[PDB]
């Protein structure tokens, strides 16, 4: 079986704007038999008033609430059109917004019924001047988060604390059960002269606490290969060491290409397969 549980569409402001249909055709060409469309859920309007850093990171983050009806219509159309070649799931990559669980829970309670899969991801942390992006750019990440927390490791620990909160969070019945790329704090590794070969003992303990909790919650993890194709990253989310700990805990992994265009489809799938061994 070949499944991709993390893909995006033309409804993504920062995507390549390729049509999801062309992405689905490519996935079929590459023998995938299960495919999930988890587009970025609209951010909280309140949340957007409390951010700092590059505005593009926010304005470009996701589609508007008004686009929702159109998103579901298009995706439900593609789902049926290709049901014969691919089992397509429709959902959202839901942003865990620290301090805004009510908003998220309300959003999920309303639109959750129209979804069939999902991913809960941490993309913003409190930083210099307000909420800051973890993945917009190396310079932005450095000024908004790394310097704010005191250093790369301090940033790692604040990031994992956020991941821990997203797992513990009560976001209703429709809360995603697959945690997105749980080592996103490494996306700009090399810009800080860092890599996954030397996670400190504290960082490792937080990962162990996080994993034990994922198991207890009976959640699963997004094995995201996007990192293998980012200039300053070069690693899968999460790295081998974490994958091994998770597997030993029988925590399920679902391959996630995090595709934002046709050319991303299927990327790093072999790595995913081998890394699980
Ligand atoms: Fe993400
Ligand atoms: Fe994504
Ligand atoms: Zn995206």
């Amino acid at each position: 079986m070949k499944r991709d549980g993390h893909t995006h569409t033309e409804f993504c402001p920062h995507g390549t704007h390729d049509d999801v249909e062309e992405m689905v055709l490519k996935a079929i060409e590459l023998d995938f038999d299960e495919y999930s469309i988890v587009e970025h859920a609209p951010l909280s309007s309140e949340f957007m008033k409390n951010t700092a850093g590059d505005k593009e990171a926010v304005t470009t983050a996701s589609m508007a609430m008004s686009d929702l009806p159109y998103y579901f219509k298009k995706m439900n159309h593609i789902k049926k059109k290709y049901a014969s070649d691919l089992l397509i799931h429709i959902g959202f990559e839901v942003d865990y917004l620290i301090g805004y669980e009510d908003f998220t829970r309300d959003f999920l309670n309303e639109y959750g019924p129209q979804t069939d899969d999902g991913v809960l991801s941490l993309h913003f942390l409190e930083g210099q001047g307000g909420f800051r992006s973890i993945d917009f750019s190396a310079e932005d990440y450095n000024e908004g988060i790394v310097q704010f927390y005191g250093g790369f490791e301090q940033a790692q620990l604040a990031y994992l604390e956020g991941v821990k909160q997203s797992i513990e969070a009560d976001l209703g019945l429709f809360k995603p059960r697959r945690m997105g790329h749980i080592s996103l704090c490494q996306k700009f590794q090399q810009f800080f002269g860092e890599d996954t070969s030397d996670f400190s003992e504290e960082v490792m303990e937080k990962f162990r606490v996080i994993l034990a909790l994922v198991k207890k919650r009976d959640y699963e993890l997004d094995f995201n290969t996007a990192g293998l194709f980012k200039p300053l990253c070069g690693e899968t989310y999460p790295p081998k060491k974490i994958v091994t700990l998770a597997s030993e805990l029988q925590i399920p992994f679902v391959y996630g290409s995090d595709s934002h265009g046709v050319q991303d489809i299927g990327r790093g799938y072999s790595t995913y397969c081998q890394k699980l061994e």
